[PDB]
């Protein structure tokens, strides 16, 4: 046991939404549990910062999350969204690797674009934010998995995507920033 | 392992839906699977009363189910829609401790009683209804995880609702009340 | 240990949709890993012909997947869409009963073919089809679980539906279809 990979379940500010911040503005969950050949992960986003908590005042808003990770599972800090690295559950242990937990390479290979699309690396789905005055507004999720390599740092890619197009923005004030859970699954690297 | 508490796999009549009814009026399904620090959970309901297989006549329906459990997991059945204790796939010595599948205080506190705070507290999502000619309309489901005591017995809550608000009623006339499975997962209590 | 069931990660061509074709066009990626009393499945198809290459040309596409399997959970492949049996992620051999991982026949039971509708044998969800000047188009999703069998042979059955009826045509032109992943659960047979 050592079969969840997370940010602890109720974190403080880690993760940088606004582009350019040098401090974190908002608040990353990410659970990445194994179950046989796959990983069962979890995701939501709280905002923690004016900034952040005031994007839903807008009716198109499109927020995003990159992680890159080295080859043993660890979170590059420079360049991720996240910027602490993510712990085992059972273990207090930092000693650990955590390459099982990757996105496998073999069902989502790094590509180089050389004409011709590849969309076997990604995820869809939904998940929600429920404004101030009670309705809730469907947010459209993309997660893609390795695909891009941006450095030689890098051995494994999880990029998010949370978008909201719609008829009229959801706040005229400022609100704590929630996404919904949103659960996906993966086909898991080898241990 | 005990790793699976549910309701069985096709419960008899084991739930309330309908306002000051003293027996049962429905099935419910309820399967929760521990997966590392997440529960997998899984949840459909059935009709079993003329009332509850009827509501699908109008176009604006919501049905409830509400879960309070003490402090080692189990059902209080005389404020809980469920009437039935979950059991484990596996049999009792003093039947058990079911606390490591409860929702996460920690991740799902309970917080004061004031409206329209706390949304990290639901999970949102979809699942379906196939009317008798045939035709799919979509529920919304809520799903709220502690949040809100009912009581100075509970421990935890876990409360679901599904709604739907179609421009045309799906039926006319009785029919079986069947909600497709929905699939949610949450973090878990510690065993 | 031997927890995942499935077609592998990349497949070669494994599965036939066209009507009356002998040989596969298309690639199958299912995976079956058992989480308590339940299944966790991923299902993702990939076309390979042109004919597959060329269903999203027109609005209205209806993509069908039967699997049906004896008593030990193996592939009938005569029948079924998938013409190779899965194989467990740790194994090498027919040296594996593959029962556990099938549908319960208590919680989705067969019955009397051409009686009734037994909605509770179905599981709807969504998934989507990125076309390739990126527009996504959502793809509805059917999953049936045993219920009625083909022929006398067939013990389980997990069918596969994906249906897109959109405004106007996703493609013009010949290009790879890819179902995004579709997660689903379900209440699994015993070992």
């Amino acid at each position: 046991k050592n079969n969840t990979l997370w940010t602890g379940p109720k974190p403080e500010a880690n993760c940088i939404i606004e582009y350019g911040k040098q401090n974190p503005d908002s608040k990353l969950t990410l659970i990445l549990v194994k179950n046989g050949g796959i990983v069962n992960g979890y995701v939501t986003l709280m905002g923690a910062s004016d900034y952040v908590n005031t994007l839903f005042k807008n009716k198109n808003v499109s927020i995003n999350v990159e992680l890159y990770f080295d080859a043993t599972g660890h979170i590059l800090p420079d360049s991720s969204s996240l910027k602490t690295d993510l712990e085992l559950k059972y273990k207090q242990t930092a000693d650990f690797s955590a390459r099982g937990f990757m996105p496998s390479t073999t069902a989502y290979p790094f590509v180089l674009p050389n004409a011709g699309t590849h969309n076997e690396n990604y995820i869809f789905g939904q998940c929600y934010y429920k404004a101030s005055d009670g309705a809730l507004f469907p947010l459209e999720v993309t997660v893609m998995l390795n695909k891009r390599l941006p450095d030689s740092r890098t051995s494994y890619v999880m990029t998010f995507l949370w978008s909201l197009n719609a008829g009229l923005a959801p706040e005229t004030t400022q609100a704590t920033l929630i996404t919904s859970p949103f659960t996906f699954s993966y086909i898991r690297e080898d241990d």
